[PDB]
């Protein structure tokens, strides 16, 4: 992370060991589930790009997921290459600008990223960037890992209509699928999807019933 | 958070990032359950506005929930740009008096929450008031998820009275129900829904037993 | 109808009377199927908005889904009493522009319809515009008495892949969904609903299998 | 469709709407059966490019379908723009010769479509063309949509031969395999798979039995 300092300068102040062992932690016990995704975005705020990369070197066991974080970086920092190319050749003196690899940390000294996130003229927030590219990888892998299908969930016979809800809403968090879908799913698959009572209280509540009126409608069926 | 600094002025020092994941881990795994309001309470004590945004950022994923949280402060902003009006043309070099908006934080600086927060002559608690309008969201999140209702409680004929007591009372914690009813349902349903034997010793006890009377009459009694 | 004359003027052929009576039939025996929809296109073609309007009267009796092809009808004419709104005063001796009830039939003669679907200058197509109404309200019929939901369609233990492939697109012609929710049903749901031996060919075919890669493995397949 | 009138000139006659509507039902009914391909033929006989488009524009509700006889148009108007190449700079006040695209109708009027259809020097029948390449797209359709492969056809114990050969040579039309293959199944599939005693006579009669000698042996047994 970066402290200020007298003089108007930044330094970098090593992540805490405590703060790298809860994500190691989440990793080890979530198994790359959706909730590591928001997990490891509380736990990289303030970050620069190189205590990212510890993080990640805290938890390179998982090769499979850390192989699938590592192509959408690579992906992200070509398109990054492309739509922010060298300016043109940079005056002696002065930093080069951020290159993809340079929000990633691996060609960039943590100074430099320091520098650029605290530019007084043009600040390039690298470690947000690469924060955001690290969570297209992990959103990857909870899909990949995810273990029940959004259309799989069907309510039990005597679950209650809340907690077949909980499980519905926890697999759609993994769908990578268009938003439209994502809100026919919960429109009209929701409903499909439940035991046979509940079913009869939300077609008996009528067309476009908001999730509170259905949950408040179905507390105590079954 | 805020922290003062030599020369009577004030400082904005970031929430901690194991502080922001332990709201996370909390929403995560009580699910907007009652004790989620509390813990949210606790986790956002001496937070600016723009904090509590990064909180919610940081739970975002729970998409339904979120939205009932943002149509209770926009209405909670409404009544404060209607009760707490712009008091008239502000003189220039002033900072603006807070409005609804402002006292969330989307259209105001942190150093504006602060400079308000602690204002030498009418400090208005904007982290505060932004807390309370949260709290109103997450109280009604609670109700919606509740998974059983105050009513269907029923203490099971084996099962300790003082288990029943915390299983009826955890419930009309997710009750929003008129106070009076709130003081009924403890005074009478909690006699009416006690297995048979303990609704016995309750009805021994005599008019208006009071709680610890109730639990010490009914302690081993099944 | 219309059949050009000797002078380079046009007039009016009346529907034939088993043109007519077909549409009858179809009514009667597709009972508003999405069949009904393509039927209508093809039997009130070269058709003036006079000639679709009795048409419509030869099926009148299914009263319900006229009120609703009745609906539709006033709707797309206020929207193009609108968007199509009287240019100003009409010079004498000239015919007014049409007006939503125009493109209708009902306030404007066959003759009008008939100047206006073949004016040397700025020709407006009456009839097709009509049809294009009449369209959306026949699919919200279509919609409305459609016997089996997309999702309902489930392929039979026994049932060749190419008949539950057949089911299951005659409801998705019904659907009136965004047509990302037709693609992701198709791709998605066409796999899910499938007996468990062609689930298991399909889910071998690999990702993003297209329907001919899908039918052609699937053939003789229980 | 073309009719000639006075002075030596060609006009366009559109197709009746039922003639259109009959080819709608065969395609709803039918649903893309081999019967089909000889039933468009029939009923776009006499057709210019315009009026085939209309055919399709009736039945365009079978997507699947419609893109697969849109992917063997394209090819075969593809393969017509490198085989017969723009000659050269066409003279002005003469008509460009037809593309691949005014073969379908797509970038041709229907005049354009006529006065090469029926050009005095080089007529190129546009018309005919188009329809020989929607029969190679309604025959992949054929293919795609057949339920019972020729392999999978085998009499049934008490099936009359006659009836087994109705079912053997019906999907025999469906399959694009070759020439030979088409042969050697209908020499040696249809004995192969025929119930057993049926089996017995027709290698009774010995090598190369002829259909008429088959089914005149196999009439009544079993
Ligand atoms: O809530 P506490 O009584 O303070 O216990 C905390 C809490 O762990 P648990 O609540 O799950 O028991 C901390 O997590 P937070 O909820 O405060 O975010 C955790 O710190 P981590 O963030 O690293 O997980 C720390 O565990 P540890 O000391 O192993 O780092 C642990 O403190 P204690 O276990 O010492 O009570
Ligand atoms: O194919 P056809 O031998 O010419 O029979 C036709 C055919 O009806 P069917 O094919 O269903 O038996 C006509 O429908 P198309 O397929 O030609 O479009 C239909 O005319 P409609 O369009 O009015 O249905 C007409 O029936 P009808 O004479 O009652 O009008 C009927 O002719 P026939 O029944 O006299 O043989």
């Amino acid at each position: 992370p970066v402290q200020q300092t007298g003089g108007g300068n930044y330094i970098h102040v090593p992540l805490s060991p405590r703060t790298l062992n809860a994500w190691v932690k989440l990793v080890e016990d979530k198994k790359f589930g959706a909730e590591v995704v928001p997990g490891f975005q509380a736990l990289s705020e303030g970050c620069t790009p190189y205590d990212i990369n510890q993080m990640l070197n805290c938890v390179g066991d998982h090769q499979a997921a850390m192989q699938i974080i590592r192509e959408i970086i690579n992906d992200e920092a070509a398109d990054w290459d492309a739509q922010h190319p060298i300016p043109g050749p940079l005056p002696a003196g002065q930093l080069r600008d951020p290159r993809g690899s340079d929000i990633a940390g691996t060609t960039s000294t943590v100074e430099e990223q320091i520098q650029w996130m605290y530019r007084p003229q043009n600040p390039v927030p690298v470690g947000n960037i690469y924060r955001r590219w690290i969570q297209i990888g992990l959103q990857k892998c909870v899909r990949m890992y995810n273990p029940t299908n959004i259309l799989d969930v069907k309510q039990g016979p005597k679950e209650p209509f809340q907690s077949y809800v909980d499980r519905f809403y926890k697999s759609l968090r993994a769908e990578q699928t268009d938003p439209a879908v994502k809100n026919w799913m919960t429109q009209t698959l929701l409903i499909q999807n439940a035991n046979p009572d509940c079913k009869l209280v939300l077609k008996g509540l009528g067309m476009n019933p908001t999730l509170e009126e259905m949950l408040t409608a179905c507390q105590g069926v079954g």
